[PDB]
């Protein structure tokens, strides 16, 4: 990652937390192209010993450039705390603009988010390249679909954040039904498929207006949601709900692929 100096970002309002993590809007002054300084709009990322897999999982997907995934500035590891430094997204995080825009947003909207998800997640599926959170929240939303000018919305993936593999039992099986059933069992089974699986969960959450899928269980009730082989309820609003079940399968090998997964998709 580029390096930035400590000197050159200003902190501004908080916008939440996330594992580990707070999250603060800001400023970086920077020589830009043809040597015109600005003063960027960025997303900062403040780790408060796990530093090193956040920063490795940032990393190797920053490797890859694409349409529908973040942008990465750099890193800022003056001082005593570790800082990433992202582009900033009007607006945030998907899963609390489906709650606020909740009686707003019809199945065209949502089908063609899921497409771009899925085409996010097919280019990295070619490349080999697990993300391991996929949810609501990481979706960040660039711009809104506008009906006059027909223009669809158009939305990125975020960093993965620190690997389940590293994370405490806890917190994993707070990430139940995100964490696929193998993970539980171990984390060491991150794979591709669990990829898949969370990408249904968060078809689930897209379909539902920003409600969290179990939150009314606590985590000895989700891990025996998992025991007992149970699925998640169709949205009231149905049409991807078989889409949901088959990615959502307790066989990892039988998950469909991510062009499977858009022919289906198309098929609507
Ligand atoms: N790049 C970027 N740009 C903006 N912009 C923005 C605009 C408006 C608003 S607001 N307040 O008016 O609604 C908020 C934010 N947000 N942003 C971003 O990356 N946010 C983000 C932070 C954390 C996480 C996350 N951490 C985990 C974890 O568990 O670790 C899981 O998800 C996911 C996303």
């Amino acid at each position: 990652f580029h390096k930035i100096r400590n000197e050159d970002l200003i902190f501004n309002e908080s916008l939440g937390q996330g594992t580990f993590t707070k999250i603060f809007k800001g400023v970086r002054r920077e020589v830009g192209d043809y040597g015109q300084l600005h003063e960027t709009e960025v997303l900062l990322k403040v780790l408060d010993n796990y530093s090193e897999s956040f920063f490795e999982a940032a990393s190797m997907m920053s490797k890859l450039s694409h349409k529908h995934l973040v942008l990465n500035y750099g890193v800022c590891v003056c001082g005593d705390e570790n800082i990433l430094v992202q582009e900033f997204v009007k607006f945030g995080s998907l899963d609390t603009y489906l709650k606020k825009n909740k009686n707003c947003i019809n199945i065209l909207w949502k089908l063609e988010v899921a497409k771009q998800l899925a085409a996010a997640m097919h280019f990295l599926e070619e490349n080999t390249l697990i993300h391991g959170n996929v949810c609501a929240k990481n979706i960040l939303l660039i711009r809104e679909e506008d009906r006059k000018t027909g223009n669809p919305p158009f939305i990125k993936l975020s960093d993965p954040g620190i690997s389940i593999t590293v994370l405490p039992k806890d917190i994993l099986q707070e990430r139940i039904p995100w964490v696929p059933p193998e993970c539980i069992e171990n984390p060491k089974n991150l794979n591709l498929a669990t990829d898949k699986w969370s990408f249904g969960t968060t078809l689930w959450e897209i379909c539902s207006g920003g409600d969290k899928p179990l939150s009314a269980l606590d985590s000895q009730r989700k891990l025996q949601f998992y025991e007992d082989r149970h699925q998640l309820p169709a949205p009231k609003a149905a049409e991807l709900a078989n889409l949901i079940n088959n990615c959502m399968d307790y066989e990892p090998d039988h998950r469909p692929s991510f062009r499977a997964i858009i022919r289906d998709l198309n098929s609507l």
